[PDB]
């Protein structure tokens, strides 16, 4: 009971701070995802997450991090809850005034970006390596949000790095024990200090679900997903975060079955599967959607920003198209309605699906790199509203994290304003606006500098004389731009190169390839195909037969197979 806690609390007496000494490490750079390893990195490694967690107190000013807020949660990943314990005793050493914690360490990313926002905190430690698989043998990663609710952008994370490579002691509090497991507030005594230290322990759920109750009309979601006449649906959530969230919202809430809910319960190794959400990791949801039962499939990824849609009998609406279904019908969800249309987005790799919409309706639409540094910078600057990345990616400017509930939100408002089916609604489009087809092909974890190699010999192929207007097929297309996609920002000026060798022909069709910066060893090389077609007899017919041609090429020109050994892609998209 909490009395035992209380009493206990005040038999030990005031809380010692102390400095430990620890030597630094070299690997500890925040990607574009945070700073993600091995589970054995974090958990057997002395001091590892120690000097990483001080250094994110360091790169925090000392104003800001006397008596601020910090939200901290997790996708409940295995040795989370231990890393979480370890940042409640730091954070209690370094002068922070109350973490706002997730029950039980359990906060999805959007949640995360959710409660810090509302809160006013000076920002949040996500625990989740996303995508990436979870267990003592699987990942493990560290994510530093700031005020905005986004991610810390490149000077935060830059001086993590420098502050990581340096340090030599950090600050604990190692007799501070605090249970995440009851609701409510929590404080604790701490020796040489006047204020008590405050651990909030909060629902995962409630604030997000406020947050989307007044983003979407409620009613109309009971009306569809609770009645008799029910639209049929099925949420594979991957034993992953959002499983709580789909329970607590889509079931309790909004009144649809329990049964309509499956792997609903986050496992600290997500049940031994891949908590990735594409047609080969999430073979358990297309293969029970493909006898012809619900109306409507979706599935998320470890942290939830990702999302899958799927229509009846196993109905793939690309991510691509995903994003631009919404944009189509965007006014059917009250929040823009609010809003208006502040812009769309889509990164470089995604199909030009959104563009379709963005010119139909006169709206600005930027094509932007990799990466969320972009659309964060035109989110701040009321310049965009909707935006996707292909990676199965899909958000507002509601918050600064992309969102897979709020997506699939978005899908059945949608749904049950057009009142039809998940194909009608892509069909329809196809017909409104041209399909945009799309394919993207994963080599992971092939020898590095035989993928660089690959690069630099096949971007200097790109740039050549006797190269722009050559013909190809394979039973025609010519090229008409080759370059290494350079993106100017309009906000803050920033300029980044490479980001992928793009190939474009006079067809609007487009070969991207990109080395990945997700991986651990080695190297992944992804490549992306989007070819568009008007002609609306073409419009329906087989997309991995449709762009047949644009593969053979895209591995022909690059020599993909001789160079890096591999016959067939790892994962097809
Ligand atoms: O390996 P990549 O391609 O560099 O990065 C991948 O993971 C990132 C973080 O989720 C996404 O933003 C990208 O869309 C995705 O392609
Ligand atoms: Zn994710």
């Amino acid at each position: 009971e909490w009395i035992s806690g209380t009493y206990r609390k005040m038999e030990e007496g005031p809380l010692p701070l102390l400095t430990f000494a620890t030597a630094p490490y070299h690997d500890q750079k925040p990607g574009t995802s945070g700073l993600r390893k091995k589970t054995y990195y974090f958990e057997e490694k002395p001091c590892y997450l120690e000097n990483f967690i001080q250094s994110i107190f360091f790169s925090i000013d000392l104003k800001d991090r006397q008596g601020s807020s910090l939200v901290v949660g997790g996708d409940g990943r295995y040795f989370n809850k231990s890393a979480i314990e370890t940042i409640v005793q730091m954070a209690a050493a370094n002068g922070i005034g109350r973490l706002v914690i997730g029950q039980n360490g359990i906060l999805s990313t959007p949640a995360v970006s959710c409660i810090i926002r509302k809160i006013k905190a000076i920002g949040g430690i996500i625990l989740t390596a996303s995508h990436n698989p979870g267990g003592p043998n699987g990942d493990f990663g560290i994510k530093f949000n700031i005020s905005n609710g986004g991610p810390a952008p490149e000077a935060i994370t830059d001086k993590i790095f420098q502050i990581s490579k340096t340090i030599e002691e950090y600050a604990v509090c190692p007799d501070l024990k605090v249970d995440l497991g009851v609701l409510g507030k929590q404080q604790f005594d701490l020796e040489n200090k006047f204020k008590p230290f405050t651990v909030e322990i909060v629902d995962s759920v409630e604030a997000y679900a406020t947050m989307l109750r007044s983003i979407f009309d409620f009613s109309a979601l009971k009306e569809l997903l609770s009645g008799p006449n029910r639209l049929k649906i099925r949420i594979d959530a991957m034993h992953g975060v959002v499983g709580p969230y789909v329970k607590k919202i889509l079931c309790e809430e909004l009144g649809a079955p329990a049964n309509s809910a499956v792997n609903c319960v986050p496992l600290e190794d997500f049940g031994g599967h891949h908590p990735d959400p594409n047609l080969t990791y999430a073979a358990d949801l297309v293969e029970t959607m493909k006898s012809g039962e619900h109306d409507f499939g979706a599935a998320f990824d470890g942290d939830g920003d990702r999302n899958m849609i799927l229509g009846k009998h196993g109905f793939f609406v690309n991510p691509s198209d995903s994003v631009a279904v919404i944009a189509a019908n965007i006014f059917s969800i009250p929040y823009f309605q609010q809003t208006g249309v502040r812009g769309f987005a889509r990164s470089m790799p995604t199909s030009g699906a959104l563009d379709r919409v963005a010119s139909a309706t006169k709206i600005a639409l930027y094509e932007t790199p990799t990466g969320w540094k972009f659309f964060g910078n035109l989110m701040d600057a009321s310049k965009l509203s909707l935006c996707g990345e292909e990676s199965f990616g899909t958000g507002s400017d509601h918050i600064r994290e992309k969102d897979g509930l709020w997506a699939v939100l978005a899908w059945l408002s949608i749904l049950a304003t057009r009142k039809q089916s998940v194909e009608d609604i892509l069909k329809d489009h196809w017909q409104k606006y041209g399909r945009n087809f799309f394919t993207r092909y994963d080599y992971e974890e092939v020898e590095a500098e035989g993928a660089n190699k690959m690069m630099k010999d096949l971007e200097a192929l790109m740039f050549d004389r006797s190269f722009v207007g050559k013909q190809f097929s394979a039973n025609v297309y010519t090229v008409e731009k080759a370059d290494n996609f350079e993106y100017s920002d309009p906000v803050d000026g920033s300029i980044s190169r490479n980001q992928g060798l793009r190939l474009i022909f006079t067809d609007g069709s487009r070969i991207v390839f990109r080395l990945s910066g997700t991986g651990s060893a080695g190297a992944t090389i992804r490549l992306y195909i989007d070819s568009y077609e008007k002609d609306v007899a073409k419009i329906n017919q087989d997309p991995q037969v449709m762009l047949a041609p644009l593969i053979s090429i895209a591995l022909k020109v690059s020599q993909l197979q001789e160079r890096t050994g591999r016959t067939a892609p790892t994962v097809i998209t």
